[PDB]
């Protein structure tokens, strides 16, 4: 057969997955999925027969119920959402390769026919709140109007829920936690403002840091109420002490605050709709929202009523050619991001009349794997873990801003570097046990034989860690003035990863105020649109702390919900 409908038809009827008039039920195609379900089992249940040793296409790291129609589509070949930042060895019946390339929203301009039309008809839903985007800032924007009274419809353009927060692997600041305090750590909402404003290079929006600060224990504290483990914390780069929470034990923050927020959110009966996009903002004769227009992938375009509209569909890093000519020296880059995040959302904005502002700035995570074309968090080196070149130097203060990293790393010999670390190191921060699982972090018992391994200078590695060591145990880091120096690397066996910086976040973008609402270029407010997470401009200037975006995204998300209930 040469698609997996013709395949089923074989032996079976068209209702075998169909209803019964043979209308797809919506763009969420819940019915049909329900109907591979019945016969193939969960995707727990599928996976138990796929496995491979190290991976399983079946199940993943993603959070949340990933409906089978992700992958397989039924009338025509269809691509496996994996192979957008990975290439495992897969043989999924009736696959084409990977290849994402959605339509802008100008280019959507040219739909005017099907528009127009569904402009003019009554609108599907009324509602109170329209939420666009499924990841931190959309899903606590979802449920905060929710429990505030607001009736919410929330919409996601991928197949997937979580965006890229459901890829978050070093923590979320906060201070002065409880978690903080049951760890013997002392910190305060005011040192973490004077930490993010510095680190920004003072361009931050001071009022909006002041909420990103003060807001930020409650926002763990809402998140842990929730259901949350946020009660290992961890240091990142660029703050004066250990502020990033995470999961027991060091596991990936994004992962299970997003399953929370799932859970909590169907807990809610949350209305959610998978593969639709919002396109326009609509606005009445008084310049106030009246609705936004969407596009169903498989139901098409449709309108929906509503008082607000609150934008967290995310930032750009993953279309290169808008970051390339904001930034030119990230040209060419590999990015960090999931497919969808191209900055469609930003558009949106913009065509609703808001401004944007800080768009140059635009960060770099420092290591990604090089083997691997993934991320790799900084608490592995927030944990202890250095960095050398291929001639088995140090050659920067592993845990400074990540503008000074990436430059660092980029200026050494062959424009990459590798992390080292050991045992001590790997038990404890468990996300590093998923880098050894990915196959990117070749190991050894001793540091001769990994530098020869790996083509850095093994005699040069052995005295570099030696004296690393040195510096751990005398308490200070004369070398490149590293100020916290958290483990020696000195039990059982020693790893390596290649990395070299990749586009990661954008810190500009749609101008808010304190309460989240969208402004024009006269600083004006435009009533009823919202923006909050990774597509606002103004929290995190000119470079972005570690762990600032899943504190900003639950912060401004959940603010953003309750001040639009309000509005109503
Ligand atoms: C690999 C990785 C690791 C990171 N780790 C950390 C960490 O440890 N700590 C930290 O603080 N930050 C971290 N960051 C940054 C942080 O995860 C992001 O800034 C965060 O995802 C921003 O969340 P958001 O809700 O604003 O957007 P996202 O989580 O990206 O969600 C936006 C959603 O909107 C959808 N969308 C976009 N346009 C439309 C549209 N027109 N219609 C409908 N849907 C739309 C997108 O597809 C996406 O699902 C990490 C980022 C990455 C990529
Ligand atoms: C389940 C294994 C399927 C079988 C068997 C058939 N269809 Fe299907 N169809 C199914 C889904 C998941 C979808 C979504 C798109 C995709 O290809 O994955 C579709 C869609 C259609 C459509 C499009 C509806 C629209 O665009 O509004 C039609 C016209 C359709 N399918 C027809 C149809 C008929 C007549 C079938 C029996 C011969 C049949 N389908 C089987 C999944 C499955
Ligand atoms: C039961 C009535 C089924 C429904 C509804 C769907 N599938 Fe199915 N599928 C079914 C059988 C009996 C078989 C053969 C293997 C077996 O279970 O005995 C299959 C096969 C497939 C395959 C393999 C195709 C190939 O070329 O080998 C896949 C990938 C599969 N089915 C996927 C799938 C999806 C995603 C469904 C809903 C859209 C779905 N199936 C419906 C039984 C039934
Ligand atoms: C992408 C993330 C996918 C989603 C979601 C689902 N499937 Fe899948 N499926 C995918 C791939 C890459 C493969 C190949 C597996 C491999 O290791 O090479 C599969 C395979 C199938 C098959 C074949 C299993 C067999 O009998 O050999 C089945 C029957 C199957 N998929 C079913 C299925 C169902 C019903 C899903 C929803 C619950 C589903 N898959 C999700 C990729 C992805
Ligand atoms: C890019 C946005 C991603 C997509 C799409 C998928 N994965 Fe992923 N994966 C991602 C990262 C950044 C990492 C590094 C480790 C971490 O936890 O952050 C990974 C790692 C894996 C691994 C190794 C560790 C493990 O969980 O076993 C596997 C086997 C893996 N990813 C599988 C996987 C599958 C099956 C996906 C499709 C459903 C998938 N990933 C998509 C980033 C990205
Ligand atoms: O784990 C990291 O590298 C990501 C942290 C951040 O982007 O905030
Ligand atoms: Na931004």
């Amino acid at each position: 057969a040469d698609n997996l409908a013709e395949f089923h038809v074989q032996n079976q009827e068209c209702d075998s997955c169909h209803t019964p008039d043979g209308e797809l039920s919506n763009d969420s195609l819940t019915y049909e999925n329900t109907q591979c379900v019945s016969c193939h089992g969960t995707l727990a249940e599928v996976a138990e027969t796929t496995k491979h040793e190290h991976y399983n296409a079946h199940a993943s790291h993603f959070p949340g119920e990933v409906a089978c129609t992700s992958c397989h589509s039924a009338h025509e070949k269809s691509m496996v959402y994996c192979d957008s930042c990975h290439s495992f060895d897969f043989n999924m019946p009736y696959a084409k390769k990977w290849l994402r390339d959605e339509p802008t929203i100008a280019e959507l301009a040219k739909d005017k026919s099907e528009r127009q039309a569904a402009l003019a008809s009554a609108p599907h839903d009324t509602v109170d709140v329209v939420v666009v985007g499924s990841g931190g800032a959309g899903f606590s924007a979802a449920i905060s109007a929710t429990d505030s009274g607001a009736k919410v419809i929330l919409i996601e353009k991928e197949p997937v829920i979580g965006g890229n927060a459901k890829l978050a692997a070093g923590g979320m600041n906060a201070a002065w936690t409880d978690q903080q305090k049951a760890k013997k750590i002392t910190d305060s909402p005011e040192l973490m403002f004077e930490d993010t404003m510095k680190g920004g290079q003072n361009i931050n929006d001071p009022a909006l840091v002041k909420v990103l600060s003060s807001h930020s224990k409650d926002s763990v504290d809402w998140m842990t109420a929730m259901g949350a483990d946020l009660t290992d914390v961890g240091m990142m780069g660029g703050a004066s002490v250990n502020r990033a929470h995470r999961p027991t034990g060091g596991a990936g923050v994004g992962a299970h605050v997003v399953q929370v927020l799932y859970d909590n959110a169907v807990k809610r009966n949350i209305d959610l709709r998978m593969n639709t996009r919002g396109i326009e903002v609509l606005k009445d004769d008084k310049g106030t929202v009246k609705g936004i227009l969407v596009k169903g992938m498989y139901k098409g375009y449709y309108w929906v009523k509503a008082d607000a509209v609150i934008l967290a569909t995310g930032g750009f890093a993953k279309n290169n050619e808008r970051v390339a000519k904001l930034d030119p020296s990230l040209k060419g880059f590999i990015s960090t991001n999931q497919p969808g995040a191209v900055g469609d959302g930003l558009d949106v904005a913009e065509n609703a009349g808001g401004a944007l502002k800080d768009m140059q700035y635009i960060q770099a995570a420092p290591t990604l794997s090089v083997k691997g074309g993934v991320m790799v968090t900084e608490a592995v080196r927030g944990n202890g873990a250095i960095l050398v070149n291929r001639e088995g130097k140090r050659f920067v203060n592993e845990i400074t801003t990540r503008d000074k990293a990436s430059a660092a790393i980029l200026a050494q010999t062959g424009k990459s570097a590798y992390l080292i670390f050991d045992d001590s190191v790997r038990k404890s921060l468990s996300k590093i046990d998923k880098y050894i699982g990915l196959g990117v972090a070749p190991t050894a018992d001793s540091l001769v034989k990994l530098g020869k391994m790996e083509g850095i200078d093994g005699k040069a590695l052995t005295e570099t860690v030696a004296r690393y060591n040195s510096l751990v145990s005398s308490g200070k880091d004369t070398d490149f003035e590293r100020p916290n120096l958290p483990r020696a690397l000195n039990e059982g066996n020693y790893y390596a990863i290649e990395v070299t910086p990749g586009v990661h976040h954008t810190m500009g973008g749609v101008m808010i105020d304190t309460k989240a609402e969208v402004m024009n270029a006269k600083k004006q407010v435009i009533p009823g649109l919202y923006g909050a997470g990774e597509v606002t401009g103004g929290v995190h200037g000119a470079n972005r702390l570690g762990g600032n975006a899943i504190s900003d995204i639950i912060t401004f998300g959940r603010l953003a919900g309750e001040e639009a209930a309000k509005y109503s």
